[PDB]
Formats: C-alpha cells, sequence, structure tokens
C-alpha cells in the first residue's frame, strides 16, 4: 500500500477526518475533520497566524466575508479569466477536464465549453443578476479592498503585510487525493504591499521565509522544493510565481504543490482603483511621491498543509514491547505545537486508589492544553494508542505515586522515561511544548 | 446619541471592522473585521473553546463543512419548513442535481458525525461535540451594526445525554453559559434569561439576553440553550438508514440520546463584549476589555524616538511578541500614545525612558486604574503573563 492511502487510513480511522455526510453518501471533495483533525488544523493556523501577524511588526491582520459584491470578481479579472476547458463524452455525457483521449468514466467528444469555476449564490428574495454574488474563490480580494482602511487605522506603510485566513470555493470537477482537492478548502494568504523597485529582493526573501516555516515545524528538508511557474502557467494577476512543493507521495509524480509565493506587481490595487472609483495608491511623505504598491503573495492552504505536515510526521519503528520483544510502530512525530493532544494521563490500571490522583492531574493539565485521559486495557497498548496520534508525552500514574506522589513522563519518539514530582510535572511539560 | 452608534463610530475608525466592499458600496448585511476586529473575535473564539473542549473531559471537538449533503437539510426539516436558505450548483451541470445549500446552523455537521464520534473518541453519554464555523442565512433585513448579517459565525455544542437527565443538564448548562459571559467580564445586570414560551426541532429553549442598547427594546439575543429532545439523532437515523442511538452496555440499554444544545453566535458575542467595555471617565474614553479579549495585549511606547531609547524599546517589543500581539508607538507625547491605546482596551503599556538606560527598567502602567509601577525588563515578561492570564 502507498504511503497515502496508509496516512489516509489512520486518519479516518483515529478520526482525523470523516467523510462530509457520510451516511448520505461522502466523497473526496468534502471532508469533516474529527476531535484530533480539528485541534490540529486549528494548531497549524496559530503557528502560521504568529509567524505572520503576531511575530511580525510588518504585517496586520483581518477576516473578510466569504461573498463579497459582485463587481469585485468583475475587477480582479475571475469573471473573465477564472475559467477551465470542459468536454462532454459523447456516450455517458459525464464532463471532464479537456486538459486533465479515452473517458475515464466509460472509457468510450463534444467541442471544448469554457467552464468558470467560481460558485454562485442568490441574495435576496429574487433568483435574478441583482442577486447573483460568487463564493470567494480566493480571500485576497478582502484584503486588496481595505489596503487603504488597514494603512489608515493600521498607521501602516510599505513594505508591510496583511494576512488573513479563511475558506474560499471553486467548483472543481474532480476530487482530489484525500483531502489534497476539494470544493471547499481553507486558505493562509498574505499581502505584502512594497515599494516596487524592492519587490523583486523582497520576493526572495518570502519564499525562503515561508520555506524555512516548514522545517521549522517539523517537516523534513528534503520532501520541500521549490518549482518556478512558466509563462503560461502564470494566473491572471501575477508576473512571476514560485511554488514551494511537497513529496507527498501520490502515484506517478510524488510532488504536489503546498504554498504559492507570487509577485502580483501592481495588478490588484490598479484595477480596484480603476473599478471602484477609490484611490488605493500609497503616499510615501517622507519623499513626496505617490505609487500603487507591488504585491508580494504567500499564499498557503491550511487543508494542504495539514496532510503535507500528517504524512511527513509518520513513521513506522521497531519498538520494544512488555514481552521482550520487538513491535512494528506506527508514530506520528509531530512538533509538539502541532500535536492535537499534548498529554496523556494513564492511570496504570483501574485500580480505586489510581483514579484520584490521576483525575486531578488531567483536571490540571487540561487548565493548559488539551489533555486526553485512558483507564483502559494495558499500558503499553495505551502508550502505542497514543504514539500513533502523535501525542509528545505520556504521564502514567502508578501506586508507587500514592507513596511519593511523583509519576513517570514519557516522551514519544524515544520512548524514554523519567520520574518527576506531581508538583512541577506542569512546568516540566511546559518546558518541552514550546508554547507561548 | 446611543451607545451603539457611539461604540459603532469608535470600532469603524480604529479598524475593528470595515464594511465588506466598502469602496463598491457596503451594507450592514456584511463586515470585515479590521487589525483589531479580528484579534478580539478570535480570542473571544479561542476561550469559548478552551472552555467547552480543551478544559471539559466530556466534551470533544469537531469541524464540519459548510456545504453538505442536500439530503442533511431534508432530513432536519430545514427545507420544509425553515425559504432562507443560500443555494449553490456543485458540479459542471448546473440544475436540481447539483443544487446543494450553504448550512444555515453548524448543528447537523455534528448530527450525522455523532456514531462516528463515538466511536473513535471512545465516548458515552453524557457528552458532548463542539464546534465553530461560517453559517449563512438569507436574512432579508440588516440589522443594528453586525447584529444581524447574511454570513455569520457560530459557536454550537450539543451536549447528548440520556434521556431523564435532559431537564438538570439544561439548567446546568443555562447556567454555565451564562456565568462564562460573566466570568469574561460583562456585568451581570446586562445579562437576563428569556424562557421561549409554549407558543414560541425544540421542546423548550431559553435564550441568554443581552442589554446591547437598541432603540426602544434595548435587549436581544446572544445565545440560544435549547433542549432539542430526540428529534435530530432520530429523524438522521430515519433518513439516512444509519442507526445513530447508543448502547450502554453496563445497563445493556439502546436508547436515542437527549440532546441539550448551546448556541452563541461569535459576531453577537463580540458586538455584546464591546459595548459593555465601552466607558468613559476623567475626559477619557476606555475599552474596560478582559485581557484576554483585548486585541493588543502590551503597547510598547518609547519616551521619544531616540538612538537611546528606541533599540531598547525594539528589542523589547520583540520579546513580547513572541507570546502576545503587541503594538509599538513612537509618535507624539506619551500621553496621546496612553489615551490611544485606551481607547482599544489594550491592558498595559510599558515605557522606555532614560532612567531605564540606567537601572534598566520600565514603567508598566495598568489601563484601568492607569497606576505605574517600575518593573525590571528581565522581569517585564513574567510580570506581564500572570496579569494578562493567557496568551
Ligand atoms: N482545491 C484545493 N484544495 C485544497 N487546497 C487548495 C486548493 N486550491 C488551493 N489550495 C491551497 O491554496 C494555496 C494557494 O492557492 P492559489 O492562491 O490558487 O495559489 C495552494 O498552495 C494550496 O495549498
Ligand atoms: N444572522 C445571525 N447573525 C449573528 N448571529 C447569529 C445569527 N443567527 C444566529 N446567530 C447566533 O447563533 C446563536 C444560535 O442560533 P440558533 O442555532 O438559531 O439558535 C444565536 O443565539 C446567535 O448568537
Ligand atoms: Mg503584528
Ligand atoms: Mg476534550
Ligand atoms: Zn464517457
Amino acid at each position: 500500500a502507498s504511503i497515502i492511502d496508509t496516512v489516509a487510513n489512520l486518519a479516518k480511522r483515529r478520526g482525523f477526518v470523516y467523510q462530509s455526510g457520510e451516511i448520505y453518501g461522502g466523497t473526496r471533495s468534502a471532508w469533516d475533520y474529527g476531535p484530533l483533525g480539528v485541534e490540529l488544523k486549528e494548531n497549524i493556523k496559530r503557528q502560521w497566524w504568529k509567524s505572520m501577524v503576531t511575530a511580525r511588526e510588518d504585517v496586520v491582520g483581518i477576516d473578510t466575508s466569504i461573498i463579497l459584491p459582485r463587481e469585485v470578481w468583475v475587477a480582479s479579472g475571475h469573471v473573465d479569466v477564472f475559467h477551465d476547458p470542459l468536454v462532454e463524452c459523447l456516450n455517458c455525457h459525464r464532463r471532464h477536464r479537456q486538459d486533465h483521449v479515452v473517458c475515464p468514466d466509460c472509457g468510450t467528444w463534444t467541442e471544448p465549453r469554457e467552464f468558470n469555476m467560481m460558485l454562485k449564490t442568490y441574495l435576496g428574495p429574487i433568483e435574478s443578476d441583482e442577486g447573483l454574488h460568487y463564493l470567494r474563490p480566493e480571500t485576497a480580494q478582502g484584503i486588496f479592498t481595505n489596503f487603504a482602511n488597514v494603512v489608515t487605522t493600521a498607521r501602516k506603510k510599505p513594505p508591510f503585510g496583511i494576512a488573513q485566513t479563511g475558506k474560499s470555493f471553486r467548483n472543481e470537477i474532480t476530487p482530489g487525493n484525500f483531502i489534497f482537492r476539494t470544493r471547499e478548502f481553507e486558505q493562509m494568504e498574505m499581502e505584502f504591499f512594497v515599494e516596487p523597485s524592492t519587490a523583486k529582493e523582497w520576493h526572495q526573501y518570502w519564499i525562503d521565509t515561508r520555506l524555512q516555516w516548514y522545517v521549522d515545524l517539523g517537516i523534513d528538508r528534503d520532501n520541500l522544493r521549490l518549482y518556478e511557474h512558466p509563462p503560461e502557467k502564470l494566473s491572471h494577476y501575477a508576473e512571476r510565481t514560485v511554488d514551494i512543493e511537497y513529496k507527498y507521495g501520490f502515484a506517478g509524480d510524488p510532488w504536489g504543490e503546498l504554498e504559492g509565493i507570487a509577485n502580483r506587481t501592481d495588478f490588484d490595487l490598479s484595477t480596484h482603483s480603476k473599478h471602484s472609483g477609490v484611490d488605493l495608491s500609497y503616499y510615501d511623505q517622507a519623499t513626496d511621491t505617490r505609487y500603487v504598491p507591488y504585491v508580494i503573495e504567500p499564499a498557503a492552504g491550511l487543508t494542504r498543509s495539514l496532510m503535507a505536515f500528517l504524512i511527513d510526521a509518520y513513521s513506522e519503528d521497531e519498538a520494544p514491547n512488555a514481552k521482550g520483544g520487538v513491535d512494528k510502530r506506527t508514530v506520528l512525530r509531530f512538533d509538539p505545537r502541532l500535536a492535537p493532544v499534548k498529554v496523556a494521563v494513564l492511570p496504570l490500571s483501574r485500580h480505586a486508589d489510581l483514579s484520584p490522583k490521576a483525575r486531578d492531574l488531567a483536571a490540571e493539565l487540561r487548565q493548559h492544553w488539551n489533555v486526553e485521559f485512558d483507564d483502559a486495557g494495558a499500558i503499553g497498548r495505551r502508550y502505542r494508542r497514543q504514539d500513533e496520534v502523535g501525542t509528545p508525552y505520556c504521564v502514567t500514574v502508578d501506586f508507587d505515586s500514592l507513596e511519593d506522589n511523583a509519576v513517570t513522563v514519557r516522551e514519544r519518539d524515544s520512548m524514554a522515561q523519567e520520574r518527576i514530582s506531581i508538583d512541577q510535572v506542569t512546568d516540566y511539560l511546559a518546558v518541552r511544548l514550546k508554547g507561548c
């Protein structure tokens, strides 16, 4: 079995993901995130927002509506150019992407017809062109349209960034491998407005910076690469684009896009100034000059980043068991800051004397972290159940704990154990979990 | 001038919110959150998730798609009795085949995964499933400011319980949820319970109402806490064909759990916290945010822009930005800067003066009292941490 299939089976089995509406028929085009998946996803988001907004004086945040005025997508060009060629089979009449011959539904074509990938909706009582709106295909336009508002309230000046996370929607004709390509996804996008003569320099900076981010949160550098977009595959808003690519493990070419870092020159502020009538240029008072900023844009995928982190973390190693033998052990080697469960509190047995201390310790820890309590089954099996989902530390409460008031901390990867007094455990875990 | 108008002006001016698509004509049915608004929003959401999911053994989280299968909303009864749902068309053919609905609530995503969560999370009633997410309603008319919009964020939790306990649990959550708003700094006097009467998917509903200050009747819904009986799990079993009941092996019994549903509005909660924190004293304008909600936790202020002070101030601001959202301000007189920070609820201001070059200490000013205390720099992070009560 391939690595992607293994990781997907693990995710479904342990509740990182469920198929949306599974009981009514789910597709790989729609996924719900279970109790572990939601925490993993939020953790990745939080680390992104820390790196991009909180830690940087030059970058501020925003959250804009999924449904913007239609004119926006006329000015961005998405109405006119955000379309792909579709060919309908002449035997089963199922439409497919032409660029992407034989039919993959029956095997037996019409002339290509352009199909716009944005999703439509209607606001108001009349299902008419007055109420036609597009579910945004990208979060960038809500940033561009607020560039001046932000310059004003935030008192900012180029170079500076506006960052955002949110849901986007594309009418994807076919579902991707697992969660890679879905019709509803979550993006993390930042638009960095710079004085044009510096754009190129700034560009490389962000390409490097973004790359290091993935490495800093645990992704093997060898599983990452850079790809230069050719002029033909350039977006309608881009002059130069570089993609970070991750080795996901697909059949055939195992490499796939992970984050797109684009030099969008002055396109976006220009077009929105032209269409809205509002001047979105920037006035440098230190020089008495006025220019439309260039835009460097790191746009990552939350769900693609979760898939990348989850695949890179997966590993199988030979770990000794209680019998004195050696088993194959499935471990997700997450960075502590991403792991969905930071600590597991595991009484040695269901004994009535161990549950009080174990439960009080679980509560104390829940004050700070997401915690898991499990007294079911043999302890070693529970250690492995936690290792399977990337839990960084297991805290075992045994009978000696009733006398020395100390517990056994077990580190996930090394499986090494250290006995520490309870009244210090929190502190211990804190230093090793590397939160704020 | 009403308090709502004043707060809305302040929110617009300091970039708490902007009207979505302002340059193309905005409406009160759509609002973006600016640099401060996003942070206050995310802080409210984070405190809700900490209270509900992280802190409780008996509650686990989930996040389900906005667009679910159409049969889901045929089974929940929204297609027949709710039309306020927003439609969209998936796939290459724009017809009733691809017709889907944008969820008007986040609950059905939970109900349909009840059995999945019981299985993977190894949970047994009483336990809850919590979710935050975007919901859409084709609201005909927009509300005051950001109170009623077509697109909003919800914080819903469904607590599944053995039926004979529901009523008790119901009251519990009613009280619990209320305390939450109070523990985060809303005045108890501005909160009240409103019992839905028998005439008004549910059996019994209590709304926590906040005194927003509307013209006329200044009260409004802030959070609804309903007892939905066994309606939802029942209907999804029947329509899907999948048994969503629970089997207790301790008693060898099988039942359809009853559901207690606290459901709060992220945007309504933001509007309530903002209106409540607003205040004027001597004159000064202050948002008395709880530290955990304040969009900016600390502002670093050099006495003057100067080669001796500014580097020390910048270094300190970075150290603090490791943990909290910080604001660095070197413009204008120090008291002007204090006023600017008080206006947006910043709990603490740190000033670097010339004395700081000699005793390596700074001046920490507590927003509400305005009391100042001189703290060594190598301790400021701990000093602030103890007082900010989260990061
Ligand atoms: N259909 C999709 N499903 C999941 N992630 C996506 C999808 N489309 C785009 N992304 C992510 O969004 C990022 C930016 O997209 P773009 O703005 O189109 O370059 C990509 O690098 C992906 O990580
Ligand atoms: N259109 C809306 N705008 C803002 N908040 C809303 C809206 N609809 C519902 N809510 C919030 O969601 C909570 C639960 O709603 P419900 O599921 O309708 O009981 C309410 O108490 C509100 O706080
Ligand atoms: Mg920042
Ligand atoms: Mg929990
Ligand atoms: Zn065919």
